[PDB]
């Protein structure tokens, strides 16, 4: 049961970050990924990794924080990532759709962060918007030199699934499919899902499980969720939930290459 998806450097767990992943160990995840989105966060992601137990991070720069991607930048992260903490190169990718760098930034530091991924030898933690087609011809001649790569919090067609499954990437799914509302489309398609492609996150703290039974609704998501998520997503594929959190937990360990 691990978390690959945690934002646990947002100010919504500035009083009780303590508390969010004790109550996470409890309800039996047993490791959590925090989310670094630009250098000052991705520093704050392996200082909390560090702080905790069974905590690990990543290190990049997402697009819409492209526009600050300079030389001083690049070595500031192949620094980081030579922690032990570090794991992955990202948040990376592309957002054609908020366009808060220009697409010309957003190239420039994903194509330098693909190439600091394959110098160390390292898996990418992708975010891609509204940009699949060029997201794809920058990333596939970099495959065969990467470990592996992840899509998180992936949203998109049946099309572009099967190009990255394909591809041999990976591909994160979160409480976003326990929305009636919005991610039935995603539901749907949860059974084309290859079982060894497959990682599970929360997001937190956004996207609460709609359907939680408890009830704490309109509130903040936490990974003591992800338990409740992937019995639904193991219960949409007519999978055995215990069976796919094994399967899962062997995906994170065969990705980013940690016990846990
Ligand atoms: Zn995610």
């Amino acid at each position: 049961m691990f978390d690959i998806g945690v934002n646990l450097t947002s100010s919504q767990f500035a009083k009780d970050r303590d508390d969010v992943v004790a109550c996470a160990f409890d309800a039996g995840v047993n490791g959590l990924l925090i989310t670094g989105t630009n250098l000052r966060e991705s520093q704050q992601a392996q200082k909390l990794a560090r702080q905790y137990s069974s905590c690990w991070s990543t290190a990049g720069v997402h697009p819409h924080d492209s526009s600050q991607w300079q030389a001083a930048t690049e070595e500031a992260i192949i620094e980081l990532a030579a922690q032990p903490e570090v794991v992955a190169i990202g948040e990376c990718g592309l957002d054609f759709n908020r366009n808060f760098s220009t697409p010309e930034e957003q190239e420039r530091a994903f194509v330098a962060q693909l190439r600091i991924a394959a110098d160390l030898n390292m898996p990418v933690f992708m975010h891609c918007r509204d940009a699949h087609e060029r997201f794809m011809t920058l990333l596939e001649p970099w495959l065969d030199k990467l470990p592996g790569a992840v899509l998180h919090c992936f949203t998109g067609t049946r099309e572009e699934m099967q190009a990255c499954v394909a591809h041999g990437i990976y591909i994160g799914i979160t409480g976003w499919v326990c929305d009636e509302r919005r991610g039935l489309e995603l539901r749907e398609l949860l059974p084309l899902i290859p079982a060894e492609k497959l990682l599970i996150e929360t997001d937190a703290p956004y996207l609460l499980p709609r359907d939680l039974t408890p009830k704490p609704s309109s509130r903040r998501n936490e990974p003591a969720h992800l338990p409740h998520i992937l019995q639904r997503i193991a219960h949409w594929r007519g999978e055995d939930a215990a069976w796919l959190a094994a399967t899962t937990d062997a995906n994170v360990k065969t990705l980013f290459g940690i016990a846990f």
